[PDB]
C-alpha cells in the first residue's frame, strides 16, 4: 500500500504527485518510470540547491519527455520542443540536465559552458551511461538543438563543431533495467559537487583504463548501487509517511482518501 499518494511541493512551488502504480517500480529490478526519475532527479537538485552547493539560477532540468519530444519528428527538430522552451534562458545557465529515456533505456547528460557562450569555447554535452554504450546518434539532436534555440534566443550563429559530446566513465553494470537507478544516482553525485566531478570526468584518460576505474567506482560509490533501489523507496516512503501525518493534522486525510 503507497495510499494516498505522495505529493510533495518543492521550493520553486512545483508539485509532484507519485502514485503506488510510480512508487512499485522500485521492487526488484523493474525498469524505472518517467514519474519517479522525475521526482528524483528533481528531489535531489533541489537537494544541491538547499545546500547552497549550487544556486537555483545555474541549473535548468529538463523533464525526460523534453527529449523524446525533440525527435518525435526528425523532419524539424526545434519545432518540436519550442513551445516547451518558451519563456527559458538555457545559455544563463551553468548546467542544464536532460535525461534521455529510449527504447527503456535510461542514460543522462548535462551541458556545460553554455553560460561561456553568450558572454563571447566548447560547449560539453557530459554523456553519462551505466551500459558499455557511446552515444553519438542519440545526442546529435541535441546538438541542432542548442544550434537553433541559440539563432532563436539570442541571433547567435552557433557552429557546431563547438559543440561536444564527451562519453563520461560512471559505474557500469549490465542490467538495462537498473539504468534508471544509475541516472538517478549519477545526477545526485554530480550535484554533490559539480565542479569535482567534471574534473573527475575531464581527467578520465590521463590513467589506465584500470586505475580509472578503480577512481570512477570509488568516486560514484559503485558499492552501493546495489541497494540504491531499496533506499529509494525508503525516501520516497518516509516522505509518504510524513505526508499523511500532514494531512491528519490539517483533517484533509479523509477528504483524499476517499478521493
Amino acid at each position: 500500500l503507497f495510499k494516498p499518494s505522495l505529493c510533495y511541493k518543492f521550493n520553486d512551488g512545483s508539485s509532484y504527485t507519485i502514485t503506488n502504480q510510480d512508487f512499485k517500480c522500485l521492487f526488484n529490478k523493474d525498469w524505472v518510470n518517467d514519474s519517479i526519475l522525475d521526482f528524483f532527479t528533481k528531489f535531489y537538485i533541489e537537494s544541491s540547491i538547499e545546500k547552497s552547493i549550487i544556486k537555483r539560477e545555474q541549473v535548468h532540468l529538463m523533464s525526460s519527455f523534453f527529449y523524446t519530444k525533440l525527435i518525435s519528428n526528425p523532419a524539424d527538430y526545434y519545432s518540436n520542443v519550442k513551445k516547451w522552451v518558451n519563456n527559458t534562458d538555457l545559455f544563463s545557465k551553468k548546467y542544464v540536465v536532460i535525461p534521455i529515456n529510449i527504447s527503456y533505456h535510461w542514460f543522462s547528460c548535462i551541458i556545460t559552458n553554455l553560460d561561456a557562450i553568450l558572454d563571447f569555447p566548447l560547449v560539453n554535452i557530459l554523456t553519462f551511461d551505466s551500459l558499455r554504450q557511446t552515444h553519438s546518434r542519440e545526442i546529435d539532436p541535441i546538438k541542432e538543438f542548442l544550434i537553433s534555440y541559440a539563432l532563436d534566443k539570442y541571433s547567435i550563429q552557433l557552429d557546431k563543431t563547438q559543440i561536444k559530446m564527451k562519453t563520461c566513465p560512471v559505474p557500469q553494470q549490465p542490467n538495462m533495467s537498473d539504468c534508471g537507478v544509475h541516472v538517478i544516482l549519477n545526477i545526485r553525485k554530480f550535484f554533490e559537487n559539480p565542479v569535482e566531478t567534471i574534473d573527475v570526468w575531464k581527467n578520465s584518460k590521463i590513467k589506465s583504463k584500470h586505475f580509472t576505474a578503480k577512481m570512477i567506482n570509488k568516486y560514484f560509490d559503485k558499492n552501493e548501487r546495489n541497494s540504491a533501489r531499496k533506499n529509494l523507496r525508503h525516501t520516497l516512503k518516509l516522505l509518504q509517511l510524513n505526508y499523511i501525518s500532514y494531512l491528519k493534522k490539517e483533517n484533509l486525510y479523509e477528504e483524499v482518501m476517499q478521493m
